[PDB]
């Protein structure tokens, strides 16, 4: 015969990058299902930790060990911050609030405020959900952002390039630095910047600083060689990359 | 005065000795204590209270055989209509909304995982939940929901897990019977007269709405309330995600 679209996409979903796997569709599907169920049975028997959660924790350990303060800010923020971010893809909620499309606005308020109680340099970071009406191969609507930044005198690209390297070296991911765009192949892993920037004026930040934002789903995409980033995202359709529609 | 009192309670900490000293002098002493606390934290801690508790709770459950779940926060509006709600919902756009609870997604995982895992199916999620709201309620809170599905799951197992859980977190509690129409004979996990969690033993009518036929037990705890008890916070806003507090310390210094 020849697989119909519906059957190819179906095999696609049940397929795993590590799969060793002609044969008719029903046999291919039956065998792949059997494997996926076993893969799930293994995770349940040995691991049990969710990829998204586990990586978040590992990333948190790294930064917390390197002197960064772990921030947990609101996901539902005032629409003002979006304006204040010089934004003239957003999920609006109610009257003047929305779902944070980035971690920057809330981190800015922490840099400013903390800058009055903590000695330079101020090192903070946050890992969490961000939303953007979106190319499900690199982009999701609900993704997880890692944002870190250090504020104080002397902060430079060098400093920045240092953390990014120790970081990705730690995670165990290849990369290529090329504002900076931490690339892995041609997949953008992160967007980093060396302060100060005009926008700093909009939030009361008057010291130089360095920061980078990474998408944990892309880190996972690369770490587990997923074709579709959705396999790394929050969903009820995949668990640690294993289809749940079995 | 009134306004002075308010900004004083904001800088006042639970562990402080807290009468007649002039305001300026009182505010000053608190501002320095707060920066000191915030400085000790930045030097020896650095872990968000919410994040740390989540990580501790996660280890507790993964170690007892529960699978860790991370599901969408932005869920389909129908899941709400499906839970039996026709409320304080943050609708976003056409037909989506910020989950007001974890039940729907966990219901789906139970249904799907039952086709691949041997009973008992044990899962749990920890994450953001939303409800439009004061001294005990946040609009944006953090929920922990765990449940086991499979025959055998009795009220006994439920009370036993909660007990090991709260014993591990070192949180004194009382479990009182509660009864309502939709959920039936429920379990209230109390600390004084503050509710820590609602615990239910399935099956219940609502189940058929999600493709679940088997019995189960589950309970949901709000982390902020767990924090509020552990740290003896007066206002639950001390533990919530916010730009005004950090581990219960005012950031306006
Ligand atoms: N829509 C998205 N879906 C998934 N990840 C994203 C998305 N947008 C951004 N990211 C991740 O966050 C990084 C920085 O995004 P940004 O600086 O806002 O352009 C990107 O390089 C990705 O690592
Ligand atoms: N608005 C809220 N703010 C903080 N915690 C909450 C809130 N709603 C529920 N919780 C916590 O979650 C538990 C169960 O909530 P429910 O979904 O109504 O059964 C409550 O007893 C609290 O422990």
């Amino acid at each position: 015969p020849a697989l119909t679209k519906s059957q190819t996409d179906r095999l696609e979903v049940l397929l795993n990058p590590k799969d060793e796997i002609g044969k008719p569709f029903r046999e291919l599907e039956s065998e792949l299902l059997s494997r996926r169920k076993k893969d799930l049975q293994q995770i349940y028997a040995e691991e049990r930790e969710n990829y998204l959660g586990k990586l978040e924790r590992e990333i948190t350990r790294f930064f917390v060990d390197r002197g960064f303060l772990e921030i947990k800010s609101p996901i539902l923020i005032p629409l003002e911050y979006i304006e204040r971010m010089g934004i003239d893809q957003i999920f609006r909620v109610d009257k003047n609030f929305c779902l944070r499309p980035m971690l920057a606005p809330n981190l800015y308020n922490y840099l400013r405020k903390l800058d009055r109680a903590l000695p330079d340099p101020i090192k903070i970071f946050e890992i969490g959900p961000c939303y953007r009406k979106e190319d499900g191969k690199e982009h999701l609507e609900e993704f997880t952002m890692l944002n870190f930044c250090q504020m104080g005198s002397g902060c430079t690209r060098e400093n920045l390039e240092s953390i990014i390297t120790d970081f990705l070296n730690h995670l165990g991911i290849d990369f290529k630095i090329v504002t900076l765009d931490v690339m892995h192949g041609d997949l953008e892993l992160s967007s980093a910047v060396v302060g100060p920037i005009p926008l700093d004026r909009e939030w009361g930040i008057d010291k130089p600083w360095i920061g980078a934002g990474f998408g944990l789903e892309r880190l996972l995409k690369v770490k587990h060689d997923f074709k579709n980033i959705k396999r790394a995202a929050r969903s009820g359709s995949y668990y640690n990359g294993i289809s749940t529609n079995l």
